[PDB]
């Protein structure tokens, strides 16, 4: 890909892929500042379903604005001698994902775990708030800025009411029907167990037996995975969890209230 988009944004290094489309540290010429951006990848350009997607993503995205989300600040389409290619500038993020957070300190603090996620829930209720399911939820979309800020981000699928992996499915994403704000809420709830037990819920050789984990196993209570964790958050995780969108907390809002409730 080319070194400058539309004369304006000078593309640094790759900050990680969104589904297929790579994300860049990039420089803003006009207003001094770093910000991200993300390139559809070109090929992925010229079909209208991924065009659209994109666009589509873009509006959605920017259609929001809070805090623990990433912003936009822009989208275009630069030309290029390999073609049009569409963009999205974005608030820049320098930090860590949940992810790597996880993979490098190991679980972290109960404490320092319930208000991260609490945070991330008001993010979600938010974009429910605004009629978009984020369908997207994992240890790998939710960040920790330098300053301690939690941004949630990847709108890469979120669905407005307009109309890969493993381990973070809701079990109606699993037999593959209609997804609602619960979804997320059980999504999170999986990033939930996986920060406060360095493990996540269900693990397998393939997505195949992980999604069936999703659907027919109860989970290991958090408690039996790693100790030092209260009795009153297990059956918190566990009712994010529940099988049933019906048992699971109805929102993000309910959710964080329970959880603000054992902290
Ligand atoms: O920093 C962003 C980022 C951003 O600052 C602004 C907008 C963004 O979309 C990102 C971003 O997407 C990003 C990373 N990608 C996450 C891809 N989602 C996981 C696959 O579903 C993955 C990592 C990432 N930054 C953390 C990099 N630090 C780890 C080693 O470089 C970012």
């Amino acid at each position: 890909t080319p070194s400058h988009l539309s004369d304006r944004y000078e593309l640094g290094e790759i900050l990680g892929f969104g589904g297929m489309s790579e994300v860049h540290l990039a420089r803003d010429l006009r207003l001094h500042r770093d910000v991200a951006v993300k390139v559809l990848r070109a090929d992925l350009a010229r079909d209208p379903s991924f065009y659209l997607r994109f666009r589509r993503e873009a509006q959605n995205a920017a259609a929001l604005n809070h805090p623990a989300i990433v912003a936009v600040y822009d989208t275009g389409e630069a030309e290029t001698p390999a073609g049009p290619l569409p963009y999205i500038v974005m608030e820049y993020v320098d930090g860590v994902t949940l992810r790597d957070i996880v993979h490098t300190e190991g679980p972290m603090t109960p404490k320092r775990a319930i208000e991260v996620i609490a945070d991330a829930c008001q993010a979600l209720n938010f974009s429910h708030q605004n009629g978009i399911i984020h369908r997207d939820v994992k240890p790998a979309n939710i960040m920790i800025s330098a300053t301690n800020a939690v941004k949630v981000m990847d709108f890469g699928i979120a669905r407005a009411i307009a109309d890969g992996t493993a381990q973070y499915l809701s079990p109606e994403q699993a037999r593959g029907d209609s997804v609602d704000a619960r979804s997320d809420v059980y999504s999170l709830g999986c990033v939930l167990y996986e920060v406060l037990t360095g493990e996540p819920p269900f693990t397998g050789d393939s997505p195949v037996s992980v999604a069936y984990q999703h659907v027919r196993e109860d989970p290991i209570p958090p408690s039996a995975r790693h100790e030092g964790l209260s009795a009153d958050l297990d059956a918190v995780v566990l009712k994010a969890l529940a099988k049933n969108p019906e048992n699971r907390y109805q929102t993000a809002a309910e959710m964080r209230a329970d959880l603000v409730r054992v902290h």
